[PDB]
């Protein structure tokens, strides 16, 4: 299955957010992140995605796609905007939930990303 996240100044969810900002996908599944509004990227943050899992990261404005097959959580953020954050879910039960949920990060940031995880089901 294919999904896309879009990257806006202001969502259903608030400011510069990814939305959404929570997504639980199947092995091999794939997520484009698709600018709406310029000024955003995406990259994985440092410590928060599975082993067997490689970081990535986007241009500003440029729509990037991804394959996810390794199970766990992938913590994603935006470059220039710091409470900008969001989760990819592969599978249940993931094994990494700590690097995400235990995390030290800006306190708007870090209540996201907790959100994430929590609607996540963990
Ligand atoms: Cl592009
Ligand atoms: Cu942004």
């Amino acid at each position: 299955a294919d999904f896309e996240v879009h990257m806006l100044n202001k969502g259903k969810d608030g400011a510069m957010v990814f939305e959404p900002a929570s997504l639980k996908v199947a092995p091999g599944d794939t997520v484009t992140f698709i600018p709406t509004d310029k000024g955003h990227n995406v990259e994985t943050i440092k410590g928060m995605i599975p082993d067997g899992a490689e970081a990535f990261k986007s241009k500003i404005n440029e729509n990037y796609k991804v394959t996810f097959t390794a199970p766990g959580v992938y913590g994603v953020k935006c470059t220039p905007h710091p409470f900008m954050v969001g989760v990819v879910q592969v599978g249940d039960a993931p094994a990494n939930l700590e690097a995400v949920k235990g995390a030290k990060n800006p306190k708007k940031a870090q209540e996201r990303l907790d959100a994430a995880l929590a609607a996540l089901g963990n």
